[PDB]
C-alpha cells in the first residue's frame, strides 16, 4: 500500500532554458512512517520522522554532486528539539548543520550555518485545515552572509494526495548574476506508494526550469 513505510526513493529530471539537471535520492527513516495522519507528501514530518538520505545530482552543459543528510527529532521534557547535518562532494566540499524546534506541534523552527561561511534560519508548519480533508504546509528560508538571501514555499494539499504549490526566492546574494526566483509545483499521489509531480521555475536578473520527479515508498 505504501500509508506505513521506512524507504522513499525519489528521482527527478529538469530542463533549464536562457541545460539538463537529474537528481535521485534514497531516504532511509529510522521508524515506519504513518501517513495516514495528514498530507502523504509531509508525512515524515508530521510523524517527526528521524533518518539518513543520500542523493546525486548531475548537471549537464559536467557536474556531478553526492550528498548525504541526516536528521533527528528528539522529544524532551520541554519542546520536541531537532537536528539535522549535511555534506555534499561535487566533481567542491560544502556542509550545513541545524538545530531548532517543534516550538508548537508540527511547527518547526532552525537555525544553523553552513561553508566550505553562513548562518541560516528557517521554519516548517504543516496544518490540516479543521472540518476538512485539506491542509497547507509553509516553508521559509533565510541565509545570512555578507548579503542575504531569503526564500518561501507555500503547499495547499487540496486533498491529501494532492497539492499545488509556490514558490519565491530573492537571490541576488549567491553572486550568479540572477536576481528574484518564483516557482509552481505540483504533486500527486497515485497510490500512497506512488507520487509523480511538475515543476516551472523561472528566475530573472532569462531563464526557465520545467521539471518532472516520481517518488516511491516502502
Amino acid at each position: 500500500q505504501g500509508l506505513e513505510y521506512q524507504f522513499e526513493v525519489q528521482g527527478q529530471s529538469e530542463y533549464v532554458d536562457t541545460n539538463f539537471t537529474g537528481t535521485a535520492q534514497g531516504t532511509y527513516y529510522f521508524k515506519n512512517v504513518d501517513a495516514s495522519k495528514g498530507p502523504l507528501a509531509e508525512a515524515a514530518f508530521l510523524n517527526q520522522a528521524s533518518n539518513v538520505s543520500v542523493a546525486y545530482n548531475y548537471i549537464k552543459y559536467e557536474s556531478h554532486t553526492y550528498g548525504v543528510k541526516g536528521e533527528a527529532y528528539l522529544p524532551t521534557p520541554y519542546l520536541p528539539v531537532y537536528a539535522s547535518a549535511s555534506y555534499n562532494h561535487t566533481i567542491g566540499d560544502r556542509y550545513a548543520l541545524e538545530a531548532g524546534a517543534m516550538l508548537l506541534p508540527n511547527f518547526l523552527v532552525a537555525v544553523g550555518y553552513t561553508s566550505v561561511d553562513a548562518v541560516t534560519a528557517r521554519t516548517k508548519y504543516v496544518g490540516n485545515i479543521d472540518g476538512t480533508n485539506m491542509a497547507i504546509g509553509f516553508e521559509a528560508f533565510g541565509v545570512f552572509a555578507e548579503d542575504n538571501a531569503y526564500g518561501m514555499k507555500t503547499d495547499l494539499f487540496v486533498t491529501p494526495k494532492l497539492s499545488v504549490g509556490a514558490s519565491f526566492a530573492d537571490v541576488s546574494a549567491f553572486n550568479s548574476g540572477y536576481d528574484h526566483v518564483w516557482g509552481g509545483h505540483t504533486q500527486y499521489f497515485i497510490t500512497p506508494a506512488v507520487a509523480v509531480g511538475a515543476d516551472f521555475v523561472k528566475a530573472n536578473a532569462d531563464t526557465q526550469t520545467i521539471g518532472l520527479n516520481a517518488k516511491f515508498r516502502f
